[PDB]
């Protein structure tokens, strides 16, 4: 499971 970027 991966982070969301901003």
């Amino acid at each position: 499971q991966v982070g969301g970027v901003v």
